[PDB]
């Protein structure tokens, strides 16, 4: 041999991602014991060596579109690696697509939070297959606009048996649902959709057009927007007909994507595809409003989990990798970088779960409903859009191996932009935040009141900043991103206080609410012990 | 047809990346006429459809390691797509590996700046093949430590004829040089290297060990660190022997990289590889100090070019893509986001080229030499490390297509971290700054005087901030990144004043030096006039 291999970091595999995360455990502290037991088992699974192999395979053995069979007939099939189906099977059995719609007494009053904690853990393992599960869970809220259609589909949708066979949906053990919104001329401006729907025999509708981005193409049906005589309408469009034949779907290509690669995203064209209208004619936008809101929470929770998993690897690496004779984690500068990132990961996780809590409490508490209506785009804006910069710095903490695809940080870095881009990007979230202030000032008083209650009298200066930003946004729409980010900082700070993470909150408040312009991590002085921040959030395991 | 395809952005291909960049033209305003002509031709090349096809192919048709031939002999060859060799050929013919060492009277007093302007443009086209050119240009500063080896190798190294054949080095039309430094147990702590060098017949040395990341493996020789009885020493190690036979290189694998994929990076093991010592025994670290410094300017210049190119695409898209009946560039919020990114790209470009100017003036100006020694890690820290976050936001400005690999932003986003990581990352740059503060505080006094002269009396508040940061860093090594980033902000602001970009400087100073903690772009109010910033830096 020419050399020895020394000073290598042992893998994080085999430990428990839930029990290694005290902030998450505090977030779940009031869950019933049965949920704690399930989260510990989930925490063990997502760091197991077998699960990590499935995640690597799903993202390297990529889905393939087969437009035709060997004799020249169209079949419009997308084939996946078995690893994809194994992840789907377990997450569907776990109810990640269905549990908020189920009647489970152990989760009463906690359905969004219980699911969000599971979602957060799974996103640390493999994020791509979460897309069909997010769309399936959220799609049922659109189906509520037509209760007969909900009653018809929900038994099949809520089934916890995953079924990827090419049977018609009504013969499958369970079904999944997708979304056909974006067209080539725009995904934001859905009223510019040119897909058209025309009445057909039997009260159905026939659709002709295209959708430029349709993820999870082997879903059994798709919520789709199309124009009718009275405006943009929403439809439930099955991929297959009752005998299993194609329903006018023509897949053109799969996207060659930066990340999210385990999840096939197709370009599709429709020729006479038959479907049911969902909601009132011309009310397509209103019909899908609650569906989109549900996907935005998932985008935040998953981005937070992505950041958590990437930073845990950086902290763990620092504890074992020696440089100049001692572990990297004993270097003051590495301590400041790791602790500074931990503050944002902590704030993003607390805020994302606080939004889930507002969803659970909205029906019984007007102030929580106010938070739920107005802050979903704030949380999606900030949590998702900080992930690329933070995951890059976490990757840099690994040195050269961090840049190599046989690890996890490269894949997570490639993944991070998708949650921010996939549905409403930053500018769309921020304008949404400003519109709600223009139409419902009372909602932001309620949020400001919750923030002020948690920060206490010392936080009144932050409240004044937020009011000034709200008022300035009415003067100038261009400052809507400033308003959105400041709201997120303040709400994350408030929740860290609510959770009792007072050392974390102190340092978070001093920097994000009191510090100066910065562009890189590590902007902490010695006033707060950095090693304590790191040990509190990433205890050595 | 089922639908019409409408509201699409016309391609930016076919225009001129140099003439479309007023800040760059201002930076080059005093270059001789012949240099202006050459930059205009390069500006057209990097946006031409032909060149763009080469850049795409070089990054999708990946190099393959061939350890053996089909009969089972070791050959240790790496094969590239012809597009890689075409980019190398043109860049070598342009002297990107050699021009600072040439005696070109047209570039007298400007060698580093003239090369940096070319580098900036080429990085907008294809960054991966720049790695061997950066290493080759920088390697000559180390070879100077042994002047007889410099005389022996420099005609071949400085040749503008690219030659990728498998001939021995002195039978080729020109040669390139790489770097064998990082080992599995560490790339930062090179004194923990375990590769060993032993005396051989004829005054040569035999090396046995491994290098964990060796880019451009078909380079003709590599500057390599290995242990001798006196400590860590530097060696020039040819890949092939005098007859074209293997010189004890055993390539194991190529890295499967996030980005930079046109540039092969190998894992290699050395078994009795014959080389020449460069510099004194045990002085390997000192010998490669200037070589490393040169590569650090290149990292900054290229990262600035990456950012410039990605933001130019986002601005161009906004001018053509309609949403809600008007161009995106007419939406106030999109204007704030684009302008806010433009301020960092302008500051990073100005600061990087200002470092190049310090390199040109160092031999004749003590204040400029002080700037070059103390601020090289500052520029590399800030310019390279802001690129990932900025290129993500630029990608988001394109919408869903931004995330797709048939465009350019996804590749640039994957490229962006490599300049920060490839040689000394942020923590290493910041500790470099802290060491210079500890061992030679007067160098930063000179930097502050230069900043103060450019900012004018209005800037005393920024000087006081920098003094406080210097004092605090002497107290606490842990705040070294704060000192480093504040120095970059202030020097970027000062250089924008030096360039006469006073509207850009005004807006940059008020935000980066006077604003609040932020994590995303778009933090400008109406006083900064976002549309004028965009039109001044990215004219349609
Ligand atoms: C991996 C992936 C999967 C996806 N899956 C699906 C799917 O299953 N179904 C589906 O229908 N779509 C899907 N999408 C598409 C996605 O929803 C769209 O890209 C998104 O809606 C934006 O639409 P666009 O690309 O047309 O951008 P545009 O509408 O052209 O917007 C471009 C940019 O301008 C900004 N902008 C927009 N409006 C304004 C304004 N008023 N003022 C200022 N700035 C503005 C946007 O925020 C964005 O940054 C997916 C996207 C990705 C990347
Ligand atoms: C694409 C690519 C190409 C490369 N090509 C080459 C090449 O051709 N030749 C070559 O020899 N190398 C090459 N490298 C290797 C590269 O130079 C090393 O990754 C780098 O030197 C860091 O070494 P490391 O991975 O061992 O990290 P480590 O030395 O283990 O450090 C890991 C992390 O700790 C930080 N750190 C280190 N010391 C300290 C400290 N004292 N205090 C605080 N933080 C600290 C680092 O900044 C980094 O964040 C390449 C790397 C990449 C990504
Ligand atoms: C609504 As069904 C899948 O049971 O036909
Ligand atoms: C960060 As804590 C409140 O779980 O110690
Ligand atoms: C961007 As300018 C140097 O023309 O002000």
């Amino acid at each position: 041999k020419t050399h020895e291999v020394t000073n290598q970091t042992p893998p994080i595999t085999g430990t428990n991602a839930y029990l290694g995360d005290p902030l998450l455990m505090q977030i779940a502290a009031r869950f019933p014991k049965e949920l704690h037991t399930e989260l510990e088992q989930a925490g063990r699974f997502v760091l197991s060596a077998e699960a990590q192999d499935l995640a690597r395979l799903a993202n390297t053995e990529l889905p393939k579109l087969r437009t035709h069979d060997r004799q020249g007939r169209r079949i419009d099939l997308v084939e996946y690696h078995p690893a994809y189906h194994a992840l789907m099977r377990r997450s569907v059995a776990q109810g990640l697509h269905s549990s908020i719609w189920e009647d489970n007494p152990l989760e009463s009053g906690r359905r969004h939070q219980a699911r969000a904690a599971r979602f957060y853990l799974t996103a640390q393992l493999e994020a791509g297959h979460l897309c069909p599960l997010t769309m399936t869970s959220a799609s049922l809220a659109a189906l509520m606009a037509s209760p007969e259609v909900y009653k018809q589909w929900s038994p099949a949708v809520l089934s916890r048996k995953y079924d990827f066979s090419q049977k018609p949906a009504f013969r499958k053990q369970g079904v999944t649902l997708g979304m056909g919104m974006t067209e080539k001329q725009g995904g934001t401006d859905v009223r510019a959709n040119a897909t058209r729907a025309e009445p057909a025999i039997g009260g159905a509708w026939r659709l002709t057009g295209h959708k430029w981005f349709m993820s999870a193409p082997m879903s059994d049906a798709f919520l789709t927007l199309a124009q009718t005589k009275e405006g943009l309408s929403c439809f439930l469009l099955p991929r297959l007909g009752e005998k299993g034949e194609s329903n006018g779907f023509f897949f053109q290509r799969l996207k060659d994507k930066l990340g999210n690669r385990s999840n096939a995203s197709s370009e599709v064209e429709f020729d006479g595809a038959l479907g049911q209208m969902i909601g009132s004619p011309g009310e397509g936008v209103k019909t899908i409003m609650d569906m989109v809101t549900l996907t935005r929470l998932d985008c935040a929770v998953a981005s937070a989990g992505l950041m958590r998993s990437g930073l845990a690897e950086a902290v763990h690496h620092s504890r074992h990798r020696h440089v100049f004779g001692k572990p990297l984690v004993e270097q003051p500068l590495m301590q400041r970088v790791l602790a500074d990132m931990a503050l944002d990961v902590a704030g993003a996780t607390a805020l994302s779960m606080r939004l889930a809590r507002a969803f659970d409490m909205a029906a019984s508490d007007r102030a929580e409903a106010a938070f739920a209506r107005s802050m979903t785009p704030v949380v999606k804006y900030w949590v998702c859009k900080i992930a690329p910069a933070l995951l890059y710095e976490a990757m840099e903490c690994l040195g050269g191996n961090g840049y190599i695809e046989d690890g996890n940080l490269a894949r997570a870095y490639r993944e991070a932009p998708v949650n921010a881009i996939w549905e409403g990007s930053g500018n769309v979230m921020a304008l949404d935040v400003a519109r709600v202030l223009s139409r419902a000032p009372a909602l932001f008083d309620g949020v400001l009141d919750w923030i002020s209650g948690q920060l206490g009298p010392r936080g009144q200066g932050t409240i004044d900043v937020l009011r000034a930003a709200l008022q300035l946004t009415e003067t100038d729409q261009g400052v809507a991103r400033l308003l959105t980010e400041q709201l997120a900082f303040a709400a994350a700070a408030a929740e860290l206080r609510q959770l009792g993470a007072d050392d974390i909150a102190d340092a978070f408040i001093e920097t994000r609410l009191g510090g100066l312009w910065r562009t890189t991590y590590g902007m902490l002085d010695a006033r707060h012990n950095a090693m304590r921040i790191i040990d509190q959030l990433y205890p050595a395991s």
